[PDB]
Parts: C-alpha cells; sequence; structure tokens
RNA sequence: AUGAGGAUUACCCAUG
RNA sequence: AUGAGGAUUACCCAUG
RNA sequence: AUGAGGAUUACCCA
C-alpha cells in the first residue's frame, strides 16, 4: 500500500465537502491540512510508536475549526475560542493481530456512529443525562 | 429522551455484533459494559468537564478485551488476555453552536472512515507512508 | 519522491514472500516491520550519520523470528519463540562519489550471493573449512 | 569438500569482477583478499563462535578500497586513496535448523537486492526520505 | 504528490545544469544534494516548525561549493576549495491564506530575478548604490 | 552602474504589480518600500559587509504584508498577525570572482523557481512531505 | 495547563 | 526571542 | 573511537 493520501474528513454529500491532504512528513508524524490559511484549517496528524515492551501507540490528533460567523481568510483572536481539539491515543498490546487491529477499528466506528449516545451529547453541547 | 442508552458498539452485521449498555453514571462518568463477567467486558466510559472558563472537555476511554480461559489455581476463570485501550479528549470552545459541534462529529466519523488512510493503518499493523 | 516504503525482505517466490513496511521515522531511525502481531514480525531498522568529520556511518538491523505460539494456562499468545538478529555498519568516507557507493553496493552484494562461502556457511549452521 | 575458496566478490558482468582469494585461516579467522598489491586489494574476513549457551555468532568484515598511486618525493606507491569498512554480526539460536538459516540467508539478500531501500540509499551517498 | 521531488538548482541552460535529489529526512529536515562525493556536493536543506503560538518558521540552506582536486599525503582528493552558504528564515503568521503565501513566493521571485538590483550587486561583487 | 533604482517586487503580469522605490540608505542600509503607509508597506534592505577575513556578507531583509481581509490604511493589530518576514544572509568568499557570484545568484533563482518543492510547500501552507 | 510521557487505563509521571 | 553577531554552516556567540 | 565484547537487540560492557 501507501496510505499517505488524501480524504474526506467531512463529509458534506458530496457538495461542500472537507478533504484534507498530506502536508508534512517531518520527523515519521503524518500530517494532513484543508485548503485553508493555518488558522482556519482542518488539520489531522498521526504517529505509531511502540510506546512500551508489550504495546504499541497510535496518537492521532485533529484540530477542527469554529465555521459559525467565521471570517475567512480573517485574524481571529483569541486562538482558543475559535478552535476544537481532538487528542486521540489507542494503545494496543503487541500480540494484536491484523485481525484483532480491525476489530479495534469497528469498535471505534460504532461509538461514533449517528444516533449512539457520545456523537449526539457532543452534537447537542450535551453530556449524558 | 435520556441518551444514556444502550448502542452496538461493535457491528459484526447482526451476528455477533457487540453491544454495550448502561451500567454506571456514578461520579459523574457514564460507563457502559458489555454482557460478560465483568473481566471479559468491553468498557466505554464518557464525562465532560467545564475545564476552563471558556472550553468544556469530553474524556472518551474504550477498553476492548481479547477474551480467554485461564487455569488458576487448576481452576478455570473467564479472563481477558489483554486489553486493547482508546484514549480521547475532545476541546470544544463555548463559544461552538450546535452546528460548529456536528462539523467536529462529522469531521471524526470521516476520520474513521473504511478505507481512509488512518484506520487502514491500524487494521493492517503499520503506519502511514 | 520516497524511498521510505514497503519492499520485500524475504522473496518466497512470489507467494509466502515476506513484506515489511514502513512504521516509524523518529529521531533519524527508519524502521520497517512486516504485518500481523507485532510479536511475531520481522524488523529492520536504518540510520546515517556523520561518524566523523570524514566518514559517514550507516547502521542497519534486521530481526528474523521464529514464529510460535505460547501457552500458558491455557491461555495463547502468538510470539516468537527466538529471534535471529544481524547488525551492520558500513563506514564511507565524504570523498566517494556515486560510482563508488555503488560498488560498495555490488561488494555487499557478492558477498551475500547464493553459493558464495558465507552465505553457503551460515545457511548451513556451519563455519568456513 | 572445502567453502574456503575463492568467489566473486563485485560482479562487473564477467569482466572487471573482483575476485577474492583465501589467504589465511588463522585463530577461526578465516580471510580472504583480493589479487596484487595488498595496499589495494579487498578483504573479506570471516569467523564463528558460540557467543553465548544459545547463541552462535558470526563476524564478518569487508573492505572496499579507492585505488590511487601516492606520490612523495618522486617515489610513487600503490595505495588506497581510503577505505570504506562494512562489519557486521549476525546472531543465530541453536534451535535454528537448516530450514530457519535459509531463510536468515534471504532476509539478508532482499535487504539488500537492487531497488530496495537500503541498497538504493547507499548507492546514492543518501539516507532514508 | 510528495513534494520531496529532484529539481534543478542551477539552470546552466540544458547543459551542465545542476539537479539536486531528495536524500534525507532524518529529524524533519528535509534535504537534497547533487550527484558527487560528498565532499563536493551542493547542498539545500528544509524545515518547518511552528515557532511561537501564531507563527510558523521556515529555515532554508543552501551550500555552493568551489570544486577542486587536493593533494593530501601525495594522493588526490575529489575536495571544494570554499563554499558559499545561503541561510534565510521566513516566519509567516498563521492567519495567512494560500493567496497570501503564494505572495510571499512572488515576492521572493522578483527579489532576485535578472537585472533588478540585488541580484545585479551580488553578482558584480558591489553593494547598492 | 547605479543600482539603487525602483524594482519590480511582486509581477502581476503588469496589471497589479508591486513595485517597490528607494527609501532610505541611512548607514549604507538600501532601503525599497511600496506606496502605503510603512505598517501595510512591502519593504526591502539591504546591506553588504565583510563579515570576516575570508567572507563578505549580504544581509537582505523582506517584509510581506498579509493581504486577504486588509483594510486599506487601517490600523490592524496585532501587528505580528499581518506581516511576514524573510531574512536572508549570503555569505560568500573572498575567492569568488564574478562569475562564481553569478552561479550564487542562479542557484537562489532555481531554488525559488516555480514548480520547484520549496516554493510550493510555502505557498500552500505547507511543509515537505 | 502542557507532553508523538508510561499504565496493570477515571491511574501514575514530568514540566509549567 | 532578538542581532546589517561569527562559522569550518542544522553549529557557536551575545543580549533578553 | 576500538573490541571474531554480550544482549531480552537503536540496550549493556571493557
Amino acid at each position: 500500500a501507501s496510505n499517505f493520501t488524501q480524504f474526506v474528513l467531512v463529509d458534506n454529500g458530496g457538495t461542500g465537502d472537507v478533504t484534507v491532504a498530506p502536508s508534512n512528513f517531518a520527523n515519521g508524524v503524518a500530517e494532513w491540512i484543508s485548503s485553508n490559511s493555518r488558522s482556519q484549517a482542518y488539520k489531522v496528524a498521526c504517529s505509531v510508536r511502540q510506546s512500551s515492551a508489550q504495546n504499541r501507540k497510535y496518537t492521532i490528533k485533529v484540530e477542527v475549526p469554529k465555521v459559525a460567523t467565521q471570517t475567512v481568510g480573517g485574524v481571529e483572536l483569541p486562538v482558543a475560542a475559535w478552535r476544537s481539539y481532538l487528542n486521540m491515543e489507542l494503545t494496543i498490546p503487541i500480540f494484536a493481530t491484523n485481525s484483532d487491529c480491525e476489530l479495534i477499528v469497528k469498535a471505534m466506528q460504532g461509538l461514533l456512529k449517528d444516533g449512539n449516545p457520545i456523537p449526539s451529547a457532543i452534537a447537542a453541547n450535551s453530556g449524558i443525562y
């Protein structure tokens, strides 16, 4: 393979989708950003490393812009009021086969699937109740 | 409503789906576990807190076990050979609209969608390249 | 352009070939790992450095596992019964042109070509006689 | 039977081939040197030893000279302007059968096969990128 | 894509053009060198870092050698009589759009265009006056 | 000659080009600025000096305005969010002839030519990958 | 607060 | 961080 | 830096 390619991060049904493309590879950390200024870009970074003798660990970081009332190309301060940060760490024991790993991926997809508790709480500015 | 409902964590297409159900809300940490002995159960935990004055932070944790039967003291016990841990923290500014939040959910869904770079690396015990 | 890609480490006809894919390029050490359990995987690591004022030194490392299943208390895990370790260091003066480097590479390929003294002693659990 | 024989180190078609012939097998170190001035000659040395209770370790060494003439005071001598040094150590557990050793040899030949990442970085005065 | 490709550094109009090719990406520093012994090679290095919280900084270095052959110890070695060094650092705010960035690239191109003040002073061993 | 003259810094094909004209010469440092306020001007400064016994050194500084969403003639703070800074230092050994210097100029032009890695990374808000 | 810090994973570490 | 600070050029210096 | 020094292999030793 060669997985370092462009992909659709936000699928808005073909029209107005957000595609994110390879942008940096310094230090084995793959980065992908959207076609925007860096203050307004959708950003994704990923890396794997053997965290310890028994585990491998993926660190995935995502940055998503606050879009409501955004001024395209404008200087928007404070930076913290306009951006959301996602930080995921996936620890996987060295015994995990490809199949085991495929299941872990399904568990992550199910967790965020539409209609499930977590993605619905987040989308509605809520917690669990 | 009450978004504290059960959902299918691992969709194995109707047969051998792993569903997870509400199991505890003590200390403001919503927990869900599968129908197993607590030693072999999948587990999902979620909590939200107003981390800063202008942010809110969601902490989500998923544990995927590799089930086994272990002979301890000449007796067999339901056990987990190992566990894979997902730990994510999402920081969203208080200025984020519900539609801004839906954009964050869509970004996390596309990130893990089948065939995209990251879920591909993971499922194949590989890095991005 | 990129030479940090996947490649065939063990050519077994076109089936049973061992392929090693990029995994991590941290701190000037490029590492490649084969697929499936990291515990049973092949590993190749490589780095270059200016060893001294006139020399550049390459450090290559390869691990060939003896795949096996470990069973303990009824819990079986995929492991490497043992590993074979190869460590090589190649020093090249800064005066070497590209033609000199190509020759160094041919000297290395010839040393290990089938039928020559060295690869034949190794493949037979033997020394020189 | 004997594997302490002459062989082609650098295969240059069938002309300009560098052949290295047995020279001395003192103290368990088999050495091979190419013809003509010892000062401009290629050298290959090899030895095996029981590194520990379970391991046997091979130590291979190769030297590729940069042939040149030294002129001092009108007296010219055949010398090597500089040398490239290769040092490798291969550890193999005593549990390795002949089939395991053959595989180790294929792993070594593949690592250096033309076009693969390592031989290509070297032949081009480069690292991994 | 992968913008890590070879390019012609000195366009001598098809004949005696100096092209430079990707040669290392260790430590997040993209490097390119020409086909010479590392002692006589042209070299280009580039790296980007988020210097401040609101800036990004590119560090670019070019080395142009004056090639010579030097007799050291009565032996001739490929050498560089001297080297000319270009060191540039470009700081761009995170609020810069892609079109803002293209304006920076156009400004640097016009600056060095033939016949403009600066490239004229340099080429004539002169100052601006 | 007399090179201290007006020139086109940004060439937008005759229509809407940015011309920069001599503006200061205090201390042997030639300066050129566009026709704007100093907070929004395109600025260029240049000077040569014998850095040491063996080298002469050119220090070239450029400032480029963030134009997207700019308000012409307006007060835009913070200053750092609206401006990019280029700082080049060219060290040239005293042995460099005019011809040697012309080549150094070509190397600088080739580096920034359109389509080459560096100017493409910069223009796309990217690094090398 | 931060860390491509670690975990046996709602714990621990470091720095600030 | 800054320097029309230096270099043998991914290093060193000074100040802050 | 070297070592036909060792390894659980980018670690440890003289």
